[PDB]
């Protein structure tokens, strides 16, 4: 029971441009995907003009009391909007509806997050494969860094995993809290992510976005480890500043560490651009077999 007159029109409209019908949407309340202090995630059917069901995931607020909670939600799916690349998630649409929370609905992902895919010890993808997730990453920053896009968040735990194995670049928003609490700390930040001008001013851009596809990177060469496991999160900054980076992993190509040390130039400026990462990492990923 939001009233939509409170929001910013602009806000409304866009979102009305985007509107699912309640009746089309039928949320499957009983079958939970997560729950955080936010929000909450349902498995959905969405039924289109011919009575053909959609799987989807379905995301709800917790409370709809606060007009900045219910804004920002809204405005999270509104970001969204005009994303259309193979590489990054989709919006089917947003709900409104007389009573609740205004519902988010997107594709349904059979795997789930990246990294919890990759920590999966009942897949085995190969080293090709992993470098393959890597160079799908790559090419969904190159279409968001194109669209002046900065994700600050870009992280294995962000990315979904189709059941083509197809990587989609997202970001869990307001239900990031839903599992994954240790790694952002006081806004709360992902600061072992984080590029080192952004952990001592707090902004961000696509160089900063490429430090952290950097780091994601080797997420997919360790299988899921987290990074530097013995540096208390308040500390990264002073341990980096040391004269540190992450090592380099057992199955981790020689050039593609090379590559992770260039996404983590101490100049922002320096850093590769997703489409050069794209072209390199292609060319590392032709050399496997499989
Ligand atoms: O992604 C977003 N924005 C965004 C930002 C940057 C960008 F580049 C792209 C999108 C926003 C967002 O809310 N994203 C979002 C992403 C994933 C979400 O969660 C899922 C969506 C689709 N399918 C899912 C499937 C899933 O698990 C599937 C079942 N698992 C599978 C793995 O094993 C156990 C069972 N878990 C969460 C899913 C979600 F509810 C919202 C803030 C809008």
């Amino acid at each position: 029971h939001i009233d939509l007159s409170a929001l910013n029109p602009e806000l409304v409209q866009a979102v009305q441009h985007v509107v699912i019908g309640p009746s089309s949407l039928i949320v499957h309340f009983n079958e939970v995907i997560g729950r955080g202090h936010f929000g909450c995630v349902y498995h959905g059917t969405l039924l289109d003009n011919d009575g053909k069901k959609i799987h989807c995931a379905v995301k709800s607020l917790n409370r709809i009391t606060d007009i900045g909670e219910v804004s920002q939600f809204l405005t999270e799916g509104i970001i969204m909007k005009d994303f259309s690349h193979p590489n990054v998630l989709s919006l089917l649409g947003i709900c409104l509806r007389s009573e609740g929370s205004p519902l988010v609905v997107l594709p349904y992902m059979k795997h789930g997050d990246l990294r919890n895919f990759i920590r999966n010890e009942t897949h085995n993808p190969t080293v090709k494969d992993l470098i393959g997730f890597g160079l799908q990453v790559a090419k969904g920053m190159k279409y968001l860094a194109s669209k002046k896009f900065v994700h600050r968040d870009l992280a294995a735990r962000n990315c979904m995993l189709d059941e083509k194995f197809t990587v989609k670049v997202a970001d869990f928003g307001l239900a990031r809290d839903m599992y994954d609490k240790e790694y952002y700390s006081v806004a709360k930040l992902p600061v072992k992510w984080m590029a080192l001008e952004s952990l001592q001013t707090q902004k961000f851009t696509t160089k900063s976005d490429v430090w952290s596809f950097g780091v994601l990177l080797w997420e997919l060469m360790t299988r899921g480890a987290p990074p530097y496991p013995d540096v208390n999160t308040f500390d990264i900054t002073v341990y980096l500043l040391q004269g540190r980076r992450l090592l380099q992993p057992e199955y981790c190509p020689d050039p593609l560490y090379e590559v992770m040390l260039k996404c983590w130039h101490p100049k922002a400026e320096m850093r590769p651009s997703f489409s050069e990462l794209v072209s390199r990492i292609s060319a590392i990923f032709s050399t496997f077999i499989g």
